[PDB]
């Protein structure tokens, strides 16, 4: 399967789109994106990447954005589908039951507290309970069909909250905070394990990783990576996790880290083209 990457910020927010292949380690360029937009999250759901809010390029007036599309590979074809109650800028996905859940983003001043839920089949959105916190910045990952709420900002604090959402009760249940404050931290699943990769605390932007597992419900530290960075594209293949992106206070990053479990280790497979932040990444 094939890592992709879509959207981006460049002091300028980038219509890119490309993907990577880890068994040859080399870069594709598609079909950039109709709308350029960064501070986005992407996902696939029936082997189609989905791209979902962000924040528009314009620069005018004011455009966080409430906007959801999708991509065929196979095509190669961007198509517009139905867009979200509300714009969602630094936004977080996860997917339960071929469903897509947009969580929180801001619109504004606002930072939403708001979550709601896509159906494909029908191609309409519906507004679910709202979470516990406020969260822009926010790292969304699914964890044996629950979804975590993990960290963010909620307009006055940096947070090291984690909650959770149960599809079933549909309802919020604010679980076991993490030991670093983490705004704009990428978050995927991998072995019955949530991971909380960088981000931004107050005065530094982090390099250090840690890994919450459920019944002991404690953030244990990992290995953290090489270069500090908060607004990565983040995702998982073949038991391994990608992080791509980052922004460093200083630089935007073109890095790319792989985290092996098996060995508890950090290696940098490759670079991207144009280092940049607030990618939506996904896997097939
Ligand atoms: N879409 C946006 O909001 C854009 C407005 C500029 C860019 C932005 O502010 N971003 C990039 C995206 C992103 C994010 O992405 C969500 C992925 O789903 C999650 C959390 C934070 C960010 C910030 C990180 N950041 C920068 O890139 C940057 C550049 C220059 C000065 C200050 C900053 C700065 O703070």
């Amino acid at each position: 399967r094939l890592i992709y990457t879509a959207g981006g910020y460049f002091r300028q927010s980038l219509s890119y789109l490309e993907a990577y292949n880890p068994s040859d380690g080399t870069w594709l360029r598609l079909a950039d994106l109709q709308v350029p937009r960064s501070g986005l999250a992407g996902c696939v759901v029936g082997g189609l990447l989905y791209a979902v809010g962000g924040r528009n390029n314009s620069p005018d007036g004011n455009t966080d954005s409430s906007a959801l599309d999708c991509y065929n590979p196979m095509t190669n074809q961007w198509s517009p589908c139905a867009p979200m109650s509300v714009p969602r800028n630094r936004i977080g996905v996860g997917v339960i039951d071929g469903h897509i859940y947009a969580v929180g983003g801001s619109h504004g001043c606002i930072h939403h507290n708001s979550v709601e839920r896509y159906e494909p089949e029908r191609d309409e959105w519906h507004l679910v309970a709202p979470m516990l916190t406020r969260r822009i910045g926010v790292g969304v990952a699914v964890l044996n069909r629950l979804l975590y709420a993990v960290g963010g900002f909620d307009g006055t604090n940096r947070l090291n909250s984690a909650e959770c959402y149960y599809p079933e009760r549909n309802e919020w249940r604010m679980i076991t905070a993490m030991n670093t404050i983490r705004s704009g931290a990428g978050v995927c699943v991998l072995h019955n394990c949530i991971y909380a990769a960088g981000g931004y605390d107050g005065q530094d932007q982090l390099n250090s990783v840690e890994r919450y597992d459920v019944a002991t419900a404690t953030w244990t530290f990992v290995a953290p990576m090489k270069h500090r960075r908060s607004a990565l594209g983040i995702t998982v293949h073949q038991g391994r996790i990608y992080v791509l992106g980052g922004y460093d206070g200083h630089t935007f990053l073109d890095s790319v880290e792989c985290y092996d479990p098996d060995t508890d280790t950090w290696s940098e497979v490759t670079r991207m083209t144009s280092g940049r932040s607030g990618v939506g990444v996904a896997v097939t």
